């Protein structure tokens, strides 16, 4: 599980869905996550990874805490196991929770070669759950940047260019206290595709300064 001491990650998941008819839907994840301690990794080989000016990875683990940085490495599944109708939906769902109420606004920079290329941002509000708090992103659709993307590397013959490609491409998630600015949880992700029929995984590391 991914947790700060002020916000803890319950869902992320990258999909798309096609409608085969109009009672008929078929969704295809790319990536998913649903407690351990983690393996530890050195903040400071990521650096190149990400942007490194103002508001980058380097001056965000150096502001704190350190509690809230984390890799997740991901086998993201780029199978063809719903069939392609054009026109389909390209979706990001994601669940939070906290024991306090607060406005959370969740930056997700797309990055290729260490250089953002997009940025989402959406601002969430807290709705009180069996006495914690929680936020619902739901179905929050991709920009035609990641679709492309998904589009270029689907379309190559061989799982090693896909990977060849995919070192090169870094999602950084940070999630803050609208009001305070306070960072609750950062979240780097790494890409390699998926060869085993298990489907897509994924491994989590805390980051460490050393
Ligand atoms: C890398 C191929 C598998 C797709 C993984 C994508 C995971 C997260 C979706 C992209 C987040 C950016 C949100 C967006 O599309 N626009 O802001
Ligand atoms: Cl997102
Ligand atoms: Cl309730």
């Amino acid at each position: 599980t991914i947790a700060s001491s002020r916000l803890r990650l319950l869902e992320y998941s990258a999909f798309m869905e096609v409608q085969r008819d109009p009672d008929t839907y078929s969704k295809h994840l790319f990536v998913h996550i649903g407690d351990p301690p983690l393996e530890a990794v050195d903040v400071r080989q990521i650096y190149d990874k990400f942007p490194e000016k103002k508001g980058g990875l380097k001056e965000l683990y150096e502001k704190g805490p350190p509690n809230a940085f984390f890799l997740v490495k991901f086998w993201a599944d780029l199978n063809s196991t719903i069939q392609e109708g054009p026109g389909a939906f390209y979706g990001v769902s994601s669940q939070y929770s906290s024991a306090d109420s607060m406005t959370i606004s969740v930056s997700t920079k797309v990055c290729s070669f260490g250089k953002q290329v997009v940025e989402k941002v959406e601002t969430e509000y807290a709705r009180l759950e069996n006495g914690r708090f929680v936020y619902r992103i739901h179905r929050s659709p991709m920009c035609e940047y990641m679709i492309n993307f998904i589009h270029k590397l689907k379309h190559l013959p061989e799982k090693y260019m896909m990977n060849s490609v995919l070192e090169n491409f870094t999602i950084l998630q940070v999630v803050t206290s609208r009001d305070s600015q306070e960072t609750l949880l950062v979240i780097a992700f790494v890409f390699e595709v998926s060869t085993s029929e298990h489907g897509a995984q994924h491994h989590v590391y805390k980051l460490v300064k050393d």
